[PDB]
């Protein structure tokens, strides 16, 4: 393959996190590119090839790969990290409105074109979509409980699908709207449970719009398919501010 690399081409610079499976890196690449840098501990597994043939603006671009022990993974460098860190710290003091629903706006087209590639995510939320500079953020982490994100279908009888992904969009539409909070506050998993399946949602979070709470529960309905699609959600949001909320004047947080 002409993605394979050179291991003396990676500078692993900054040491960014660690996890189970290994550690991530900013790092450079031929000297030159600026890169992020995934490591694989020998011993923990042994798809690259989908990464490859799965391209879109608003997915964490492959770049590159060492595939003989140990694995390193090149990529797209996103360089604010973590968009529910981002919406925590220092950053989410000044989003408002039009920024944050023109995040969802990125985020749902890289789940359109995950939708029409006939993908399916499985973990869809705020931990798993990474933040560039001017607000650009894009889908992350495909080859990977959040039950408070997962559709009741794919929690209860492992049902996932794209709808379930969009049931993860509305949990996530609750995440930007709230600056981060954990969904369904002072809830626990079983509570969650028992109470989605009794018919219980999310209620308008404080100065969100209802038509955008609205939307949310679109993605919410019992039904898998009776819950938009990403096409129709990122359409949607793109055109926001003026086919639904042209009146729209900013508030104290949103
Ligand atoms: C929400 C939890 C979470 O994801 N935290 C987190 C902890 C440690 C490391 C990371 O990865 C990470 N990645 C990037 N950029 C990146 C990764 C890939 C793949 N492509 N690009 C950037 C960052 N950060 C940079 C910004 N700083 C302020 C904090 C970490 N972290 C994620």
């Amino acid at each position: 393959d002409a993605w394979e690399i050179p291991r003396e081409s990676l500078r692993l610079e900054v040491k960014l996190g660690q996890g189970c499976f290994g550690e991530v890196w900013m790092g450079t690449w031929n000297g030159t590119t600026r890169v992020a840098i995934k490591t694989l501990k020998p011993g923990t597994m042994s798809e690259a090839q989908v990464m490859k043939k799965l391209r879109h603006e608003k997915l964490v671009q492959l770049y590159a790969v060492v595939s003989e022990e140990p694995i390193y993974i090149v990529m797209e460098y996103m360089s604010k990290g973590c968009l529910l860190d981002f919406l925590k710290g220092e950053m989410g003091k000044y989003l408002r409105l039009p920024q944050l629903v023109d995040m969802a706006a990125q985020i749902a087209s890289g789940m359109a074109y995950v939708e029409r590639m006939n993908y399916v995510h499985r973990d869809l939320r705020a931990a798993n979509i990474l933040v560039g500079e001017n607000l650009v953020c894009k889908v992350a982490d495909f080859g990977l409980f959040p039950i408070k994100w997962t559709a009741p279908e794919a929690a209860l009888y492992g049902r996932f699908t794209i709808k379930s992904d969009v049931w993860s969009f509305g949990i996530l539409l609750t995440e930007l709207t709230t600056k981060g909070r954990v969904p369904y506050p002072g809830m626990v998993n079983r509570e969650v449970l028992d109470q989605v399946e009794r018919g219980y949602r999310m209620p308008c979070p404080p100065e969100c719009p209802e038509s955008l709470h609205d939307l949310m529960c679109q993605c919410w309905r019992k039904d898998p398919e009776e819950r938009p699609t990403f096409e129709y959600l990122q359409a949607f949001l793109e055109d926001y501010f003026t086919s639904t909320e042209p009146q729209y004047q900013p508030g104290e947080n949103l």
